[PDB]
Protein backbone atom coordinates (compact mmCIF):
# COMPACT_ATOMS: atom_id res chain seq x y z
CA UNK A 1 0.00 0.00 0.00
CA UNK A 2 1.05 3.73 -0.20
CA UNK A 3 -0.19 6.96 1.10
CA UNK A 4 -1.22 9.76 -0.52
CA UNK A 5 -2.13 12.97 0.68
CA UNK A 6 -3.29 16.25 -0.52
CA UNK A 7 -3.25 19.23 2.11
CA UNK A 8 -4.98 23.08 2.07
CA UNK A 9 -6.06 25.89 4.34
CA UNK A 10 -9.30 23.99 5.28
CA UNK A 11 -7.92 20.26 5.93
CA UNK A 12 -5.59 17.21 4.78
CA UNK A 13 -7.21 14.76 2.53
CA UNK A 14 -5.50 11.22 3.19
CA UNK A 15 -5.69 8.28 0.68
CA UNK A 16 -4.40 4.94 1.85
CA UNK A 17 -4.35 2.81 -1.82
CA UNK A 18 -2.99 -0.09 -3.22
CA UNK A 19 -2.50 0.91 -6.64
CA UNK A 20 -5.70 2.84 -7.89
CA UNK A 21 -7.81 0.92 -5.34
CA UNK A 22 -8.70 3.31 -2.72
CA UNK A 23 -8.69 1.08 0.82
CA UNK A 24 -9.51 4.08 3.20
CA UNK A 25 -9.97 7.78 3.37
CA UNK A 26 -9.69 10.44 6.04
CA UNK A 27 -9.67 14.09 6.47
CA UNK A 28 -7.45 16.11 8.84
CA UNK A 29 -6.68 19.81 9.64
CA UNK A 30 -5.06 21.58 7.54
CA UNK A 31 -0.84 20.82 7.68
CA UNK A 32 1.24 24.13 6.52
CA UNK A 33 4.80 24.43 7.22
CA UNK A 34 4.47 28.21 7.37
CA UNK A 35 1.88 28.23 9.93
CA UNK A 36 2.87 25.01 12.21
CA UNK A 37 5.90 23.42 13.58
CA UNK A 38 7.60 20.22 12.58
CA UNK A 39 6.19 18.69 15.99
CA UNK A 40 2.91 20.30 15.43
CA UNK A 41 2.82 18.63 12.50
CA UNK A 42 3.29 15.45 13.64
CA UNK A 43 1.06 15.61 16.66
CA UNK A 44 -1.71 16.69 14.04
CA UNK A 45 -1.27 13.88 12.25
CA UNK A 46 -0.79 11.56 15.37
CA UNK A 47 -4.16 12.77 16.73
CA UNK A 48 -6.20 12.77 13.25
CA UNK A 49 -5.55 9.37 11.75
CA UNK A 50 -6.87 5.82 12.65
CA UNK A 51 -4.82 3.34 13.94
CA UNK A 52 -5.09 1.23 10.83
CA UNK A 53 -3.01 3.88 9.06
CA UNK A 54 0.09 3.57 11.73
CA UNK A 55 -0.16 -0.59 11.51
CA UNK A 56 -0.43 -0.75 8.02
CA UNK A 57 2.90 -1.85 5.45
CA UNK A 58 3.31 1.45 3.65
CA UNK A 59 6.03 1.33 0.20
CA UNK A 60 5.70 4.84 0.06
CA UNK A 61 4.14 8.40 1.21
CA UNK A 62 3.45 11.19 -1.32
CA UNK A 63 2.41 14.41 0.45
CA UNK A 64 1.37 17.19 -1.79
CA UNK A 65 0.08 20.75 0.77
CA UNK A 66 0.37 24.41 0.43
CA UNK A 67 3.09 26.16 1.88
CA UNK A 68 5.32 22.92 0.56
CA UNK A 69 7.06 25.23 -1.85
CA UNK A 70 10.95 25.55 -0.45
CA UNK A 71 13.39 23.00 0.00
CA UNK A 72 13.13 24.12 3.85
CA UNK A 73 9.54 23.51 4.32
CA UNK A 74 9.32 20.27 1.91
CA UNK A 75 11.99 18.71 5.22
CA UNK A 76 10.23 19.91 7.74
CA UNK A 77 6.44 18.14 6.18
CA UNK A 78 9.13 14.81 5.43
CA UNK A 79 10.45 15.35 8.84
CA UNK A 80 7.09 14.91 10.32
CA UNK A 81 6.08 12.54 7.75
CA UNK A 82 9.26 9.83 8.18
CA UNK A 83 8.40 10.05 11.79
CA UNK A 84 4.97 9.25 11.99
CA UNK A 85 5.22 6.39 9.01
CA UNK A 86 8.97 4.83 9.14
CA UNK A 87 8.97 4.96 5.32
CA UNK A 88 10.29 7.03 2.41
CA UNK A 89 8.38 10.28 1.69
CA UNK A 90 7.98 12.58 -0.88
CA UNK A 91 6.78 16.06 -0.63
CA UNK A 92 5.61 18.65 -2.88
CA UNK A 93 3.29 21.76 -3.36
CA UNK A 94 -0.25 21.78 -4.21
CA UNK A 95 0.60 23.53 -7.34
CA UNK A 96 2.27 20.15 -8.64
CA UNK A 97 -0.52 18.26 -7.13
CA UNK A 98 -2.52 19.92 -9.80
CA UNK A 99 -0.55 19.82 -12.37
CA UNK A 100 0.20 16.14 -12.16
CA UNK A 101 -3.56 15.02 -11.24
CA UNK A 102 -4.88 16.45 -13.80
CA UNK A 103 -2.41 16.02 -16.33
CA UNK A 104 -0.67 12.79 -15.48
CA UNK A 105 2.36 12.66 -18.51
CA UNK A 106 0.89 15.11 -20.91
CA UNK A 107 1.46 18.71 -21.16
CA UNK A 108 -0.89 21.49 -20.60
CA UNK A 109 -2.10 24.73 -18.73
CA UNK A 110 -3.13 23.34 -14.77
CA UNK A 111 -5.40 26.26 -12.79
CA UNK A 112 -6.20 26.26 -8.80
CA UNK A 113 -9.53 28.30 -7.68
CA UNK A 114 -9.65 27.66 -3.99
CA UNK A 115 -8.88 29.93 -1.22
CA UNK A 116 -5.89 31.36 -3.55
CA UNK A 117 -5.33 30.61 -6.85
CA UNK A 118 -2.34 29.27 -8.67
CA UNK A 119 -1.95 28.69 -12.29
CA UNK A 120 1.51 27.29 -14.33
CA UNK A 121 2.77 25.48 -17.71
CA UNK A 122 3.34 21.60 -16.98
CA UNK A 123 5.34 20.12 -19.78
CA UNK A 124 4.16 16.39 -18.72
CA UNK A 125 6.92 16.51 -16.20
CA UNK A 126 7.42 19.38 -14.51
CA UNK A 127 6.22 22.52 -13.93
CA UNK A 128 8.50 25.10 -16.67
CA UNK A 129 6.16 28.45 -15.98
CA UNK A 130 4.36 29.74 -13.20
CA UNK A 131 2.24 33.21 -12.89
CA UNK A 132 2.96 34.71 -9.18
CA UNK A 133 -0.53 34.82 -7.85
CA UNK A 134 0.32 37.57 -5.25
CA UNK A 135 -1.92 36.55 -2.40
CA UNK A 136 -4.74 37.08 -0.29
CA UNK A 137 -4.14 41.21 -0.68
CA UNK A 138 -2.01 41.77 -4.48
CA UNK A 139 -3.44 39.24 -6.58
CA UNK A 140 -4.95 35.77 -6.34
CA UNK A 141 -7.62 36.83 -8.91
CA UNK A 142 -10.32 34.42 -8.95
CA UNK A 143 -9.48 33.07 -6.02
CA UNK A 144 -12.63 32.58 -2.88
CA UNK A 145 -10.29 35.39 -0.72
CA UNK A 146 -11.23 37.45 -3.88
CA UNK A 147 -14.71 37.47 -3.46
CA UNK A 148 -14.99 37.92 -0.49
CA UNK A 149 -12.35 40.61 -0.42
CA UNK A 150 -15.12 42.61 -2.81
CA UNK A 151 -18.29 41.55 -1.46
CA UNK A 152 -17.19 42.81 1.79
CA UNK A 153 -15.79 45.54 0.38
CA UNK A 154 -19.47 46.36 -1.07
CA UNK A 155 -21.38 45.39 2.37
CA UNK A 156 -19.12 48.18 3.89
CA UNK A 157 -20.13 50.70 1.17
CA UNK A 158 -23.95 49.79 1.13
CA UNK A 159 -23.68 48.53 -2.30
CA UNK A 160 -24.77 45.02 -2.21
CA UNK A 161 -28.20 44.03 -2.11
CA UNK A 162 -29.67 44.49 1.39
CA UNK A 163 -30.79 40.67 1.91
CA UNK A 164 -26.92 39.51 1.19
CA UNK A 165 -25.72 42.00 3.78
CA UNK A 166 -28.53 40.93 6.60
CA UNK A 167 -27.67 37.68 5.91
CA UNK A 168 -24.14 38.05 6.02
CA UNK A 169 -24.54 40.25 9.12
CA UNK A 170 -26.51 37.72 10.73
CA UNK A 171 -24.87 34.22 10.00
CA UNK A 172 -21.39 35.32 11.34
CA UNK A 173 -23.05 37.04 14.04
CA UNK A 174 -21.07 40.55 12.70
CA UNK A 175 -21.39 44.37 12.80
CA UNK A 176 -19.26 46.38 10.21
CA UNK A 177 -17.13 47.17 13.04
CA UNK A 178 -16.73 43.84 14.00
CA UNK A 179 -16.02 43.20 9.77
CA UNK A 180 -12.78 45.81 10.03
CA UNK A 181 -11.83 43.66 13.62
CA UNK A 182 -11.74 40.51 11.88
CA UNK A 183 -9.97 41.29 8.80
CA UNK A 184 -7.48 43.92 9.87
CA UNK A 185 -6.95 42.12 13.73
CA UNK A 186 -7.87 38.72 13.90
CA UNK A 187 -5.69 35.37 12.65
CA UNK A 188 -5.64 34.15 9.03
CA UNK A 189 -8.10 36.88 7.72
CA UNK A 190 -7.77 35.59 4.18
CA UNK A 191 -9.55 32.38 5.40
CA UNK A 192 -12.30 34.36 6.83
CA UNK A 193 -12.49 36.18 3.26
CA UNK A 194 -12.04 32.46 1.65
CA UNK A 195 -15.26 31.36 3.74
CA UNK A 196 -17.26 34.34 1.66
CA UNK A 197 -16.98 32.16 -1.33
CA UNK A 198 -19.59 29.64 0.28
CA UNK A 199 -21.79 31.57 1.78
CA UNK A 200 -22.44 33.66 -1.35
CA UNK A 201 -22.86 30.42 -3.55
CA UNK A 202 -26.28 29.47 -1.85
CA UNK A 203 -27.19 33.25 -3.77
CA UNK A 204 -26.80 32.59 -7.27
CA UNK A 205 -29.67 33.29 -8.51
CA UNK A 206 -28.82 37.20 -7.55
CA UNK A 207 -27.85 39.39 -10.65
CA UNK A 208 -25.50 40.63 -8.18
CA UNK A 209 -23.97 37.47 -7.08
CA UNK A 210 -23.37 36.54 -10.83
CA UNK A 211 -21.86 39.33 -11.82
CA UNK A 212 -19.15 39.39 -8.42
CA UNK A 213 -18.41 35.46 -9.90
CA UNK A 214 -18.29 36.89 -13.39
CA UNK A 215 -15.38 39.63 -13.04
CA UNK A 216 -13.48 37.85 -10.54
CA UNK A 217 -13.49 34.65 -12.86
CA UNK A 218 -12.63 37.21 -15.89
CA UNK A 219 -9.70 38.53 -14.03
CA UNK A 220 -8.47 35.27 -13.55
CA UNK A 221 -8.22 34.75 -17.10
CA UNK A 222 -7.40 38.32 -17.78
CA UNK A 223 -3.94 38.30 -15.59
CA UNK A 224 -3.23 34.84 -15.30
CA UNK A 225 -4.44 32.22 -18.06
CA UNK A 226 -3.79 34.12 -20.55
CA UNK A 227 0.02 34.90 -19.78
CA UNK A 228 0.44 31.07 -20.57
CA UNK A 229 0.04 29.94 -24.33
CA UNK A 230 -3.97 29.16 -23.24
CA UNK A 231 -5.40 29.00 -26.93
CA UNK A 232 -2.56 25.50 -27.92
CA UNK A 233 -2.79 23.43 -24.82
CA UNK A 234 -5.46 22.19 -22.44
CA UNK A 235 -6.64 24.47 -19.74
CA UNK A 236 -7.66 22.43 -16.59
CA UNK A 237 -8.73 23.23 -13.79
CA UNK A 238 -9.43 22.12 -9.59
CA UNK A 239 -9.99 23.77 -6.39
CA UNK A 240 -13.53 24.33 -4.27
CA UNK A 241 -14.24 27.60 -6.69
CA UNK A 242 -13.50 26.45 -10.05
CA UNK A 243 -16.17 23.40 -8.55
CA UNK A 244 -18.50 25.27 -7.32
CA UNK A 245 -19.10 28.09 -9.93
CA UNK A 246 -18.19 25.49 -12.67
CA UNK A 247 -21.15 26.73 -14.95
CA UNK A 248 -19.87 30.52 -15.05
CA UNK A 249 -16.12 29.48 -15.07
CA UNK A 250 -16.73 27.71 -18.69
CA UNK A 251 -18.94 30.87 -19.74
CA UNK A 252 -15.82 32.23 -18.43
CA UNK A 253 -13.66 30.18 -20.51
CA UNK A 254 -15.73 30.43 -23.87
CA UNK A 255 -15.92 34.15 -23.54
CA UNK A 256 -12.05 34.40 -23.53
CA UNK A 257 -12.33 31.35 -27.08
CA UNK A 258 -11.62 28.39 -25.06
CA UNK A 259 -13.23 25.31 -23.64
CA UNK A 260 -12.94 23.89 -20.32
CA UNK A 261 -13.77 20.65 -20.19
CA UNK A 262 -12.14 19.46 -17.03
CA UNK A 263 -12.79 20.97 -13.74
CA UNK A 264 -12.43 18.97 -10.52
CA UNK A 265 -12.97 19.72 -7.14
CA UNK A 266 -9.63 18.18 -5.54
CA UNK A 267 -6.72 16.25 -7.78
CA UNK A 268 -6.83 13.26 -5.68
CA UNK A 269 -8.13 11.23 -8.14
CA UNK A 270 -6.00 11.94 -10.36
CA UNK A 271 -3.03 11.71 -7.67
CA UNK A 272 -3.73 8.15 -6.93
CA UNK A 273 -3.73 7.35 -11.01
CA UNK A 274 -0.71 9.31 -11.08
CA UNK A 275 1.53 7.48 -8.68
CA UNK A 276 0.26 4.16 -10.08
CA UNK A 277 2.53 4.52 -12.90
CA UNK B 1 -1.13 81.25 23.01
CA UNK B 2 -2.91 77.74 22.10
CA UNK B 3 -1.66 74.19 20.31
CA UNK B 4 -3.27 72.96 17.37
CA UNK B 5 -1.99 69.50 16.19
CA UNK B 6 -2.87 67.41 13.42
CA UNK B 7 -1.40 63.60 13.40
CA UNK B 8 -1.59 61.49 10.59
CA UNK B 9 0.45 58.05 9.72
CA UNK B 10 3.41 59.99 8.63
CA UNK B 11 3.88 62.67 11.16
CA UNK B 12 2.35 64.93 13.62
CA UNK B 13 2.06 68.62 12.84
CA UNK B 14 2.12 71.24 16.03
CA UNK B 15 1.35 74.62 15.42
CA UNK B 16 1.54 76.89 18.45
CA UNK B 17 -0.60 79.73 17.55
CA UNK B 18 -1.30 83.36 18.56
CA UNK B 19 -5.12 83.97 17.53
CA UNK B 20 -4.20 83.72 13.94
CA UNK B 21 -0.39 84.21 14.35
CA UNK B 22 2.05 80.96 13.81
CA UNK B 23 4.37 81.71 16.57
CA UNK B 24 6.37 78.24 15.91
CA UNK B 25 5.69 74.76 14.15
CA UNK B 26 7.13 71.41 14.55
CA UNK B 27 6.74 67.81 13.53
CA UNK B 28 7.05 64.43 15.34
CA UNK B 29 6.20 61.19 14.93
CA UNK B 30 2.41 60.21 13.92
CA UNK B 31 0.44 59.51 17.35
CA UNK B 32 -2.42 57.09 17.15
CA UNK B 33 -3.97 55.50 19.90
CA UNK B 34 -4.75 51.89 18.51
CA UNK B 35 -0.68 51.73 18.02
CA UNK B 36 0.58 53.38 20.70
CA UNK B 37 -0.07 53.59 25.09
CA UNK B 38 -0.95 56.38 26.72
CA UNK B 39 2.60 56.40 28.27
CA UNK B 40 4.29 56.30 24.71
CA UNK B 41 2.17 58.84 23.62
CA UNK B 42 3.65 61.11 26.40
CA UNK B 43 7.28 60.22 26.41
CA UNK B 44 7.21 60.97 22.31
CA UNK B 45 5.60 63.88 22.69
CA UNK B 46 7.93 65.39 25.75
CA UNK B 47 11.03 64.15 23.74
CA UNK B 48 9.68 65.74 19.84
CA UNK B 49 8.48 69.15 21.23
CA UNK B 50 11.28 72.12 21.69
CA UNK B 51 11.34 73.18 25.38
CA UNK B 52 9.28 76.33 24.52
CA UNK B 53 5.97 74.18 23.84
CA UNK B 54 6.47 72.95 27.79
CA UNK B 55 7.44 76.15 29.50
CA UNK B 56 4.55 78.28 27.36
CA UNK B 57 1.20 79.44 29.21
CA UNK B 58 -0.97 78.26 26.76
CA UNK B 59 -4.91 78.44 27.12
CA UNK B 60 -6.33 75.36 25.24
CA UNK B 61 -4.46 72.38 23.55
CA UNK B 62 -6.56 71.25 19.98
CA UNK B 63 -5.66 67.86 18.76
CA UNK B 64 -6.98 65.95 15.80
CA UNK B 65 -5.63 62.38 15.08
CA UNK B 66 -5.91 59.01 13.12
CA UNK B 67 -7.57 56.76 15.60
CA UNK B 68 -8.92 59.31 17.63
CA UNK B 69 -12.66 57.79 16.82
CA UNK B 70 -13.85 56.98 19.72
CA UNK B 71 -14.38 58.41 24.12
CA UNK B 72 -12.15 55.45 24.67
CA UNK B 73 -9.38 56.33 21.93
CA UNK B 74 -10.00 60.10 22.63
CA UNK B 75 -9.21 59.85 26.32
CA UNK B 76 -5.34 58.31 26.03
CA UNK B 77 -4.65 60.88 24.06
CA UNK B 78 -6.56 63.61 26.10
CA UNK B 79 -4.43 62.14 29.50
CA UNK B 80 -1.12 62.22 27.52
CA UNK B 81 -1.88 65.96 26.58
CA UNK B 82 -3.66 66.78 29.68
CA UNK B 83 -0.15 65.55 31.41
CA UNK B 84 2.20 67.10 29.25
CA UNK B 85 0.82 70.52 29.18
CA UNK B 86 -1.49 70.63 32.12
CA UNK B 87 -4.20 72.64 30.26
CA UNK B 88 -7.58 71.84 28.67
CA UNK B 89 -6.91 69.29 25.55
CA UNK B 90 -9.73 69.13 22.89
CA UNK B 91 -9.15 65.22 21.03
CA UNK B 92 -11.06 64.86 17.54
CA UNK B 93 -10.42 62.61 14.75
CA UNK B 94 -8.36 63.56 11.47
CA UNK B 95 -11.83 63.77 9.91
CA UNK B 96 -13.14 66.44 11.88
CA UNK B 97 -10.19 68.09 11.25
CA UNK B 98 -10.80 68.13 7.22
CA UNK B 99 -14.07 69.48 7.43
CA UNK B 100 -13.42 71.65 10.00
CA UNK B 101 -10.23 73.26 8.21
CA UNK B 102 -11.78 73.08 4.48
CA UNK B 103 -15.29 74.76 5.32
CA UNK B 104 -15.29 76.26 8.82
CA UNK B 105 -18.91 76.85 9.56
CA UNK B 106 -20.31 76.15 6.06
CA UNK B 107 -21.48 73.13 4.34
CA UNK B 108 -19.83 70.54 2.11
CA UNK B 109 -18.48 67.43 1.06
CA UNK B 110 -14.52 67.04 2.84
CA UNK B 111 -12.49 64.49 1.40
CA UNK B 112 -9.42 63.08 2.61
CA UNK B 113 -6.83 61.00 -0.30
CA UNK B 114 -3.81 60.25 2.12
CA UNK B 115 -2.02 57.30 3.33
CA UNK B 116 -6.26 55.91 3.47
CA UNK B 117 -8.87 57.75 2.01
CA UNK B 118 -11.80 59.18 4.32
CA UNK B 119 -14.94 61.76 3.01
CA UNK B 120 -18.03 62.92 5.09
CA UNK B 121 -20.85 65.72 4.83
CA UNK B 122 -20.15 68.17 7.06
CA UNK B 123 -23.42 70.34 8.01
CA UNK B 124 -21.21 73.89 9.14
CA UNK B 125 -20.87 72.09 13.07
CA UNK B 126 -20.87 68.14 13.15
CA UNK B 127 -19.98 65.44 10.41
CA UNK B 128 -23.56 64.26 9.40
CA UNK B 129 -22.68 61.37 7.34
CA UNK B 130 -19.70 59.41 6.49
CA UNK B 131 -19.32 56.64 3.85
CA UNK B 132 -17.06 53.46 5.17
CA UNK B 133 -14.01 53.78 4.14
CA UNK B 134 -13.02 50.14 4.87
CA UNK B 135 -8.93 50.28 5.08
CA UNK B 136 -6.63 49.27 3.07
CA UNK B 137 -8.10 45.86 1.92
CA UNK B 138 -11.26 46.44 1.63
CA UNK B 139 -12.12 50.15 0.10
CA UNK B 140 -9.82 53.10 0.82
CA UNK B 141 -10.81 53.82 -2.66
CA UNK B 142 -8.28 56.86 -4.51
CA UNK B 143 -5.88 56.52 -1.30
CA UNK B 144 -1.47 56.41 -1.69
CA UNK B 145 -2.64 52.57 -0.32
CA UNK B 146 -4.69 51.56 -2.94
CA UNK B 147 -1.93 52.85 -5.28
CA UNK B 148 0.57 51.06 -3.89
CA UNK B 149 -1.19 47.95 -4.00
CA UNK B 150 -2.56 48.10 -7.68
CA UNK B 151 0.98 48.76 -8.49
CA UNK B 152 2.27 46.07 -6.64
CA UNK B 153 -0.26 43.53 -8.05
CA UNK B 154 1.04 44.75 -11.49
CA UNK B 155 4.94 44.36 -10.46
CA UNK B 156 4.47 40.87 -9.06
CA UNK B 157 2.33 40.56 -12.46
CA UNK B 158 5.30 41.88 -14.84
CA UNK B 159 2.09 43.94 -15.86
CA UNK B 160 4.09 47.17 -15.32
CA UNK B 161 6.65 48.90 -17.50
CA UNK B 162 9.81 47.42 -17.04
CA UNK B 163 11.94 50.68 -16.06
CA UNK B 164 9.50 51.01 -12.85
CA UNK B 165 9.80 47.22 -11.63
CA UNK B 166 13.56 47.65 -11.93
CA UNK B 167 13.64 51.18 -10.37
CA UNK B 168 10.87 49.55 -7.59
CA UNK B 169 13.24 46.93 -6.45
CA UNK B 170 15.93 48.86 -6.61
CA UNK B 171 14.90 51.96 -4.63
CA UNK B 172 13.54 49.41 -1.99
CA UNK B 173 16.05 46.62 -2.09
CA UNK B 174 13.27 44.09 -2.82
CA UNK B 175 12.42 41.13 -4.64
CA UNK B 176 9.30 39.28 -5.70
CA UNK B 177 9.69 36.99 -2.65
CA UNK B 178 10.95 40.07 -0.47
CA UNK B 179 7.82 42.26 -1.62
CA UNK B 180 5.12 39.05 -0.43
CA UNK B 181 7.53 39.11 3.01
CA UNK B 182 6.99 42.86 3.33
CA UNK B 183 3.37 43.18 2.71
CA UNK B 184 1.93 39.28 4.26
CA UNK B 185 4.57 38.86 7.09
CA UNK B 186 5.97 42.45 8.53
CA UNK B 187 4.51 45.55 10.19
CA UNK B 188 2.03 48.39 8.85
CA UNK B 189 1.80 46.84 5.29
CA UNK B 190 -0.83 49.83 4.43
CA UNK B 191 2.14 52.07 5.18
CA UNK B 192 4.40 50.53 2.98
CA UNK B 193 1.89 50.57 0.08
CA UNK B 194 1.13 54.21 0.94
CA UNK B 195 4.27 55.04 0.60
CA UNK B 196 4.27 53.60 -3.32
CA UNK B 197 2.25 56.82 -3.65
CA UNK B 198 5.68 59.02 -3.40
CA UNK B 199 7.57 56.56 -5.27
CA UNK B 200 4.78 56.95 -8.33
CA UNK B 201 4.38 60.77 -8.02
CA UNK B 202 8.15 60.58 -9.99
CA UNK B 203 6.63 58.55 -13.20
CA UNK B 204 3.91 60.76 -14.37
CA UNK B 205 4.67 60.79 -17.59
CA UNK B 206 4.14 57.42 -18.28
CA UNK B 207 0.75 56.13 -19.83
CA UNK B 208 0.84 53.37 -17.08
CA UNK B 209 1.39 55.71 -14.01
CA UNK B 210 -1.88 58.34 -15.43
CA UNK B 211 -3.66 55.52 -16.29
CA UNK B 212 -3.40 54.04 -12.44
CA UNK B 213 -4.14 57.42 -10.67
CA UNK B 214 -7.31 57.89 -13.09
CA UNK B 215 -8.47 54.17 -11.92
CA UNK B 216 -8.34 54.66 -8.42
CA UNK B 217 -9.41 58.10 -8.33
CA UNK B 218 -12.55 57.22 -10.53
CA UNK B 219 -13.10 54.56 -7.75
CA UNK B 220 -13.10 57.10 -5.15
CA UNK B 221 -15.72 58.96 -6.95
CA UNK B 222 -17.86 56.19 -7.79
CA UNK B 223 -17.64 54.44 -4.73
CA UNK B 224 -17.27 57.59 -2.58
CA UNK B 225 -18.20 61.07 -3.20
CA UNK B 226 -21.04 60.30 -5.33
CA UNK B 227 -22.98 58.84 -1.98
CA UNK B 228 -23.03 62.23 -1.13
CA UNK B 229 -25.43 65.29 -2.67
CA UNK B 230 -22.18 65.98 -4.80
CA UNK B 231 -23.67 68.13 -7.41
CA UNK B 232 -25.39 70.43 -4.39
CA UNK B 233 -22.39 71.27 -2.45
CA UNK B 234 -18.92 72.18 -2.55
CA UNK B 235 -16.53 69.22 -2.66
CA UNK B 236 -13.06 69.78 -0.87
CA UNK B 237 -10.00 67.60 -0.77
CA UNK B 238 -6.80 67.26 1.86
CA UNK B 239 -4.19 64.96 2.03
CA UNK B 240 -1.04 63.93 0.62
CA UNK B 241 -2.23 62.01 -2.58
CA UNK B 242 -4.98 64.90 -3.50
CA UNK B 243 -2.38 67.51 -3.36
CA UNK B 244 0.57 65.37 -5.02
CA UNK B 245 -1.80 64.42 -7.99
CA UNK B 246 -4.26 67.26 -8.30
CA UNK B 247 -4.44 68.12 -11.69
CA UNK B 248 -5.27 64.53 -12.37
CA UNK B 249 -7.77 64.66 -9.09
CA UNK B 250 -9.55 68.10 -10.81
CA UNK B 251 -9.61 66.01 -14.35
CA UNK B 252 -11.73 63.34 -12.99
CA UNK B 253 -13.69 65.49 -11.10
CA UNK B 254 -14.84 67.72 -14.17
CA UNK B 255 -15.42 63.87 -16.02
CA UNK B 256 -18.28 63.76 -12.90
CA UNK B 257 -19.26 67.02 -13.30
CA UNK B 258 -17.87 68.81 -10.54
CA UNK B 259 -15.50 71.67 -10.45
CA UNK B 260 -12.91 70.76 -7.51
CA UNK B 261 -11.05 73.98 -6.93
CA UNK B 262 -10.29 73.57 -2.84
CA UNK B 263 -7.19 70.74 -3.08
CA UNK B 264 -4.85 71.49 0.36
CA UNK B 265 -2.14 70.06 1.41
CA UNK B 266 -2.83 69.49 5.34
CA UNK B 267 -6.33 71.58 6.86
CA UNK B 268 -3.63 72.99 9.41
CA UNK B 269 -3.69 76.14 7.88
CA UNK B 270 -7.87 76.11 7.90
CA UNK B 271 -8.12 74.79 11.67
CA UNK B 272 -5.80 77.56 12.69
CA UNK B 273 -8.45 79.98 11.53
CA UNK B 274 -11.33 78.00 12.72
CA UNK B 275 -10.33 77.96 16.48
CA UNK B 276 -9.19 81.70 16.79
CA UNK B 277 -13.30 81.99 16.07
Amino acid sequence: MKLIAESGSTKTEWSLVEGEHLIQRVFTEGLNPFFQTRREISRSIRLGLPDSFFKRKLEQVFFYGAGCTSAEKKSVVEASLVAQFKTPAYVESDLLAAARGLFQHDSGIACILGTGSNSCFYDGHVIVKNVRAGGYILGDEGSGAALGKQFLSDVLKKLAPQVLIDDFFEKYDLTPHDVMDVVYNRPFPNRFLAEQSCFLADYLRLDYVKGLLLSNLRSFFLRNVMQYDYLNYPIRFVGSVAYNYADLLHQVGKEFGVELSVVEETPMGGLIKYHAF
